[PDB]
């Protein structure tokens, strides 16, 4: 249906439907290259992604397809959204590009941390928008594992979105898939967020190792050595042994590492930030704590629809993942705005 103009940016041809209008170049990383453009339909700017060699090797195939399949799966406010899919090829037989358009995404969390302690009021909107994002994301049996304060774009209103899915820095990691326990669970980005939420509270940031066995020194440095109860957890006699090789520390009180805060905001920190993966609060339980009791709403607090993922364990000839993309593209319909 949509007419297509092409042009040439940085290197290469752009070719794109004339409802985007003013291209021009923000950025490339390693996956695709970016530019925002103004789209007359919607009346808003956007960002236009061209993706890099789609269907170079069955890796990236896959990698295409398993990335679109979620882009399109996720429907919340507070988790990038799809606003439209396109290419240029009028078959499949011409098929080589893909386009991936989203919202021009304003700041990340990081610019609003310059280093200053946020007020209360501020970390509970921020913080409350990022569990009702993961909420939903975890309900499709996604988890997330390197989230941190630069995947999380928040606008003049304080809105907050969360920007990938986890398809640098290792301070706002889960020491269990630091270490390979073996063990854990959608919980893992709760381990960030407390790690975030703490950062906001303070204005520093909580474990700023300078390595792998720096960052774990911190980190039992707050919470304490693992207790006999989590060491038989752990599988690997590896990890178990380097668990049991560093001496004992206890517990801090978290009220004395965060002076003057809120006694509830210190009690959820308490609960984000334990070792033990069975025992840390999940998304949905952080969101009835009482830290959250103006903002929180079971009604307003939707879980995705199911999220099928049998595709990932299929072994598929190139043509096969590039057949299952081209169908995903077609078939977009936008989202009801």
């Amino acid at each position: 249906r949509p007419t297509f103009y092409r042009q040439e940016l940085n290197k290469t041809i752009w070719e794109v439907p004339e409802r985007y209008q003013n291209l021009s170049p923000v950025g490339s990383g390693a996956y695709g290259s970016v530019c925002a453009a103004f789209d007359t339909k919607t009346g808003h700017r956007v960002a236009v992604k061209k993706l890099s060699r789609p269907f170079q090797s069955i890796i990236h195939a896959k990698r295409t397809y398993r990335e679109l399949r979620l882009l399109k799966h996720m429907k919340h406010e507070n988790v990038i959204g799809l606003l439209d899919v396109f290419t240029p090829a009028r078959s499949l037989e011409e098929f080589n590009d893909v386009y991936l358009v989203t919202h021009l995404m304003g700041a990340d969390l990081n610019n609003i941390v310059k280093c200053q302690k946020l007020t209360d009021d501020h970390v509970q909107f921020l913080i409350y928008q990022i569990l009702r994002g993961l909420k939903y994301i975890h309900s499709a049996d996604i988890i997330h594992r390197d989230l941190k304060p630069s995947n999380l774009a928040v606008n003049e209103d304080s809105e907050l979105k969360i920007l990938d899915f986890g398809l640098a820095t290792r301070w706002y990691r889960a020491p269990e898939i630091m270490l390979n326990w073996m063990h854990y669970n959608q919980t893992v980005d709760i381990w960030s967020v407390g790690c975030i939420m703490a950062e906001l509270l303070t204005g520093r940031t909580l474990f700023p190792g300078t390595d792998h066995i720096d960052q774990l020194k911190l980190i039992l440095r707050l919470v304490g050595t693992p207790g006999a109860e989590l060491l038989k957890k752990i599988s690997s006699e590896s990890a178990r042994n380097y668990i049991q090789s560093l001496a004992q520390m206890p517990k801090m009180n978290f009220a004395n590492v965060f002076i003057g805060a809120n006694p509830l905001a210190v009690d959820l920190l308490e609960k984000m930030l334990v070792l033990d993966s069975d025992k840390r609060i999940t998304a949905a339980q952080a969101l009835a704590h009482a830290y959250f009791a103006q903002y929180h709403d079971p009604d307003d607090e939707p879980v995705a629809d199911p999220y099928d993922q049998s595709f990932e364990s299929r072994d598929l000839l190139i043509d096969e993942w590039k057949s299952l993309t081209y169908d995903e593209v077609i078939s977009f319909v936008p989202p009801p705005l």
